[PDB]
Parts: C-alpha cells; structure tokens; sequence
C-alpha cells in the first residue's frame, strides 16, 4: 500500500481543509460490502457520524492515482469547491478521508437505487416515458448549477447519474478531469464532442454534446451510443455529419433538442439554462 | 500470469477442460492462415490413451477477466455435435498467454472454401453446407448459446468436408473508455444494430446472411451500401437480393430469417426442417 507522510502538508492548508477532512476514526468502511466496481475502481458501503450524530449511510472510494504528497494537496484544494456545491441534482461529496494505510478516500451520500443507466436497463424496473423525460430535466438543472460555477465535467453520462431513495437524479463525478491532466489514456469517445476528439478542448459546450448522448440513452432505456458503429470510426462518423438516429418512442421536439446539442460548431449549441425550459415544456405536454 | 491465483474451486471443477503443458507440443514454425486469423499454429495433443492427435492451437493475447474466460471453457468443453467444432482444452502456464486447442480442420474456413476458384462445389453441396450449419445452430440454440458472430468465415471444414460451427470468442470484446475489432454489422440483426443485444433470433438473422454467402460463393453482403447507412437500409425494409443460383424456396427462408420482428423469425429446428426438404429436391 501507499504510505503517505500526512504530516508534510502546510499548516495553513491543513487549517483551511478542516471542514472537508474526515479523520479515519469518524468514518467506518465496509470492505466486505462492495456496492459496485467499474473503470475507476471499487466502491464500498460506509458509515459516517457527523457531530457525534446518527450513522450516515454513505459510499466510499479510493483514489489510487494519488501517490506522492503533492497530488494529495492538489485534490484537497479541489475538494473545497466540491464541498461548497449544494444542489438537489448534484451529488456533492461529504468530505475526503486521508490515511497513512493507503491512498486517500472520498465519501459521498449513498444513492439507494444506484446509477441511472442500470436503472432504466433493469427489467424489474419499468418506468414510463414520462419518467425518462423527467430524469433528463433533473440532469439539465443539475448541469445548469455546475455550469454557473464554471465547472467542466468532461464525462457526462447516465452511468455517472445517481438515484437516491426519492428517485432524484444527481450528477456524480468520478474525477475524469483529474486523470486527463495527470496522465498527459482511456477517454469516453462516444460521449465526447467533435472538438474533444480532435483538439481535446472541454467546455460547457462539450458537456451539452455529452448531455445530448445522455438524452439518447434515456429514450432507448440505456442502449450503447453508436451501436452500429465501431469505437474507432466515431470521429469519421461525426465528421461526415451523421448523428444518432431518433429512438422508437422519442418525441420529435425532444430529438430536435438532441440534434441541437450535436452541432459541429461549439458556440451554436444551446446553454443548460435553455435546456431546462425546453424539457420542462416537453415534460408537461407529454401524455 | 498465475494459473491458480483466484478462487481455487474452479481449478478443481475445471479439471476436464484444463490440459498439462507436458502433454501438448506446439509447432510454432508451422503457422496457420499465414497469420491472417491471429497467432494460430499447428499442434500435437498427447492423449492419456497413448496415440497422438493432430490439432490447431491459438494464442489468446487479449487477457490480463480470467474468471469469465474459464467459465466459458466449461460450456465449450461439454459441447459435442457433428456440426460443431468442439473445444479440446485450454493450456495454462506460469508465464505466457492461454493456449486454446481445437481439432485440425483440414480444408479451413467455409468462406474461403466456396470462394476458392479451384474448388467447384455444386449448388446441392452449397445447400448441403448450409444445412449442416442449421443442424449445428440447432444444437447450440437448444443449449442456449448465442454465437453473436455467425458467418461463413467462422465455419470450418474437416477432411470429410463436414461443416462445423466454430467460435473465435471475439464477440465478448464489445468498451466504455477507449484509447484512440470490427463489428459484423452486415451480419448483425436489426435490433442488434440498435441495442447490441444478441439472442438465438439474432443468430437466425446472421444465418440468413450465411446462406446468402453460400449461394453467392462467398460474396460480400451489401456491396453497394455504406457501413453507416446499413441500419437505415434495413429500417426502410430493404434486404439482400436473390442470388443468381439461389432457389426461390431457399430465398424465402432467407427473407424469413430477416423478419424485422425477432419473435416472428423461425427457429433453427424449424429451419432444418425447411432446408431438409429443399436439399432432398436436388439431384446428386
Ligand atoms: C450501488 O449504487 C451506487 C451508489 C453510489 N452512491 C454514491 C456514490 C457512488 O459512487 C461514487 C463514488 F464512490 C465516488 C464518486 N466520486 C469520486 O470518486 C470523485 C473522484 N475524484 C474527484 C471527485 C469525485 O467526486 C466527488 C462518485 C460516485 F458516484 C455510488 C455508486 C453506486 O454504484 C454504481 C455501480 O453499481
Ligand atoms: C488450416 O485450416 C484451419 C484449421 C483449423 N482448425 C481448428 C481451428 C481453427 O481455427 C480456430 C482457432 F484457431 C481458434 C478457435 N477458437 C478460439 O479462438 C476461441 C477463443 N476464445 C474462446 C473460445 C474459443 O473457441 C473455443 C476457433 C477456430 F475455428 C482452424 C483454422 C484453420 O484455418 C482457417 C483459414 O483457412
């Protein structure tokens, strides 16, 4: 494991990071109880207790990329901004838990019904199209909040959208932004915009493109984007002006919005504020 | 790679499939298909009886995951049908990739065989080769095995000119995060092109194309249609045209396979019955 000398941090930084830190004594991880595994890593069940209060059911995950002392300080400063994020459609972290055993941990509020993609894909779950459009709105409202804070997600998808106990879609981040700037690599090319594939420039406009793909997933009940196209022919596909086709049970107004998101020029794409109003309309009209 | 790293109940349960390195000679000098079908070499499998067996060995260099591979080994090993290429065993080692071993199929793949201009099989032979595949897929279908990549290229011929349905196991590759192979889009079913979901009914669609390959002596499907515009083409209702030497009854079976509604497509048991009648109405 990675033995980090946690006493090497700047006292001023440490004192400015007191609200975001946890302290291993306050946080209980369940290494036996694995809730999921994927590209980023394993996620575990957790038990935090705030202000010597009741047990808070949370999800814990490690960041193995963080090795040296510098990479810790990097993430702590980022965590300050992440903690300040307060929105009903954004899954903000509770805090970071440093330890001398291995790499740092990040604690987030536990999400009962899990990720958005597996939810709609699940056979037992059978939500109507009314709900599927509703999920898209929450992401947009969620992304609108982040957009106002000048946040660039760089990996917006159904998989990175989580349902709580009240089936509330919250935008989650797995730190793709970090990995890119560290190692410069496996990137989500199908969710990436035409700029991102070539230039690797990421903005709100690239997230709008990614949001377009997210809407496609919802309407197809979590189908893999570009399912009749190779992963390494996506650049050519988009260069030739071909986009995703209209799903079977997808309103024309909603698909029209998807096409706006998938505009070759970046500035021509709509803002997240606009997507809230449009999808709100489509949510109301639909039977 | 450590061959006994994870759960040690597998190795006990998967004794039959696993084969010892001592009882397997790999002729690395003799290479099959001139390296067009990956790293496939000749081999000699020492049976516990005594006498040796001519086999073909392939190195699978797409593995770190390992659990999922051996799981399929149990399923593959416990297959046995005249028109299905059986898996002899997998040879694990302390170092190197896993080696899959199969019985040597003399005349190679079916696609190149019918295309081979030197060979001149009659239409009855071609319908004969098509029927064998249906009987092979009937067996696999009955044991709930979705082939996914069913095509002439994935069918093999022995010295008795017996068609065997072979699996290369590349269908388990189809990724979220990629770093800068081909999907069989022209063999894929309509719903498979939209969902990437494969069933026995999706294999029926692919089988329809396989028949079309046979009847055209291994022509390229949809030769004047783009890879990208292949889904729309099928949604428009367009299908492969009737080959020159394709009988009308056999072409109906092809169209029957390419029904947009998947449930409406015929089973492999149903297809065998149809083609048996067609095969028996030919002189030879
Ligand atoms: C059981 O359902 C699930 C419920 C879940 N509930 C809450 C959280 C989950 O996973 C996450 C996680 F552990 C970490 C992070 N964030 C980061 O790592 C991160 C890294 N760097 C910078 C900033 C970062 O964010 C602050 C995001 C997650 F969403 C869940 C996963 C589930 O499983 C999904 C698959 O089954
Ligand atoms: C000389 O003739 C030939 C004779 C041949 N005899 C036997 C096998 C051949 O090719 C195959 C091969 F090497 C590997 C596999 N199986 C797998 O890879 C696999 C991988 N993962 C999981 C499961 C898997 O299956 C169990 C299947 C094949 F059919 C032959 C090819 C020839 O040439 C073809 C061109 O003519």
């Amino acid at each position: 494991t990675v033995h980090i000398d946690l006493s090497a941090l700047n006292p001023e930084l440490v004192q400015a990071v007191q609200h975001v830190v946890i302290g291993p004594s306050s946080l209980i991880v369940h290494f036996n109880e694995v809730i999921g595994r994927g590209h980023f890593g394993c996620v575990y069940h957790g038990t935090l207790l705030d202000n010597d209060g009741k047990k808070i059911h949370c999800a814990v995950k490690s960041l193995n990329r963080i090795t040296d002392i510098g990479e810790v300080s990097q993430f702590l400063t980022e965590g300050i901004i992440m903690k300040d994020f307060s929105h009903p459609n954004v899954l903000s972290l509770l805090g970071i838990c440093l330890r001398s055993e291995g790499s740092p941990l990040v604690v987030l509020p536990y999400m009962k019904h899990g990720d958005l993609r597996n939810f709609i894909r699940n056979e037992t779950h059978n939500p109507t199209v009314k709900d599927l459009i509703g999920f898209g709105l929450q992401v947009a409202k969620g992304m609108k909040y982040l957009a106002s804070k000048k946040f660039v997600h760089r990996d917006l998808a159904a998989r990175n959208c989580m349902l709580d106990e009240k089936f509330t879609v919250k935008v989650a981040d797995f730190g793709l932004a970090r990995n890119m700037y560290d190692k410069e690599a496996k990137l989500p090319v199908k969710w990436m915009a035409l700029e991102s594939l070539q230039t690797q420039k990421f903005t709100t406009k690239s997230d709008v493109w990614s949001f377009g793909v997210l809407l496609w997933e919802l309407m197809t009940r979590g189908a893999p984007p570009y399912p009749d196209v190779n992963t390494f022919d996506i650049t050519v596909y988009l260069l030739q002006g071909r986009r995703l086709l209209q799903p079977e049970y997808c309103p024309d107004p909603l698909y029209e919005v998807m096409l706006k998101c998938w505009h070759p020029k970046a500035e021509m794409r709509p803002s997240f504020s606009e997507l809230v109003s449009r999808i709100s309309a489509i949510f109301s009209t639909f039977i």
